[PDB]
């Protein structure tokens, strides 16, 4: 029923980036820098194959600061973490939604099995709930 | 003579991200979202080894559209590329610099030996002239 620790996951492929500056709509939880990794197996869903069970999608999100016309890194808020298991997690369409405070695997985040995630992510059920697309 | 084009890159470990915006200092022509990639090699020079011969860093720079204050990818700039070769590089302190148009092979940028590029990374010859470090 739980959603692993994707330990490792900072070796894995980076899909894509994107910047939540303040201002934006979605700037409080989701604001910072984020950057998106994919497992191999999530590799195949992402390339328009099927996402295979031990699929795991990644949004790492930093807090970002202001230097002189430039946005630098800073510490790390949180990781998103989605796991597919069709069977396991049939309830919030075969992913599992986690989050990890800082991406400490000891500050587990979601409360409510995942239905909040799950509740914006269902918008992309034609893509398997996934909102990022593979870039070159 | 001539930098590789770095074949793959993309499938690296990606170190880290920065965001240059108008006004930085580098904006031209170093302007974008960038990410930077490490091979194999060159990781090992990043955890505080010697960075061996075929070590390969690439700086991929994406334009960017502002949009309701997130900052969105579009299209790949150019990538700048750093290849160990102690010997064949000597003359830029043993790192070849290239750049590539659109990331493609046939758009090399470096008219100069790389004599620009190397008088700005000779400020970082106690890191072998490298400027990101290792994060986890
Ligand atoms: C809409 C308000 C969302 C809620 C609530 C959650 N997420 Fe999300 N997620 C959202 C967007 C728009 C994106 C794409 C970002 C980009 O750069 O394009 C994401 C992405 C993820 C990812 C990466 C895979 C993907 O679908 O692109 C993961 C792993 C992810 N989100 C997990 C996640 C979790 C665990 C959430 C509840 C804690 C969660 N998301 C909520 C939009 C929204
Ligand atoms: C100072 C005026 C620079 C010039 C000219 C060039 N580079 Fe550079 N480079 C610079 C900085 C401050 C950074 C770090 C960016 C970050 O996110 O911290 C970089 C980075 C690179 C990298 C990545 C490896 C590294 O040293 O961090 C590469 C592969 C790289 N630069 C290549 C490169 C090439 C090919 C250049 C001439 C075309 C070049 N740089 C010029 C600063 C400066
Ligand atoms: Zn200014
Ligand atoms: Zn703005």
């Amino acid at each position: 029923t739980k959603v692993k620790y994707p330990d490792g996951f900072r070796s894995w492929y980076h899909v894509k980036s994107m910047v939540i500056q303040p201002g934006h709509p979605l700037e409080n939880p989701f604001g910072g820098i984020h950057h998106v990794y994919a497992n191999a197996e999530a590799i195949q869903g992402l390339r328009g194959g099927n996402y295979p069970d031990g699929a795991v999608l990644v949004f790492d999100l930093f807090d970002y600061q202001e230097d002189n016309h430039a946005l630098v890194e800073g510490k790390r808020k949180l990781i998103g973490v989605m796991e597919r298991d069709a069977k396991r997690f049939s309830a919030t369409g075969g992913w599992g939604y986690e989050g990890f405070g800082e991406g400490k695997p000891d500050k587990r985040l979601v409360t409510d099995g995942g239905q909040g995630c799950f509740g914006c992510h269902a918008a992309q059920k034609e893509s398997q709930y996934v909102f990022s697309r593979l870039r070159d």
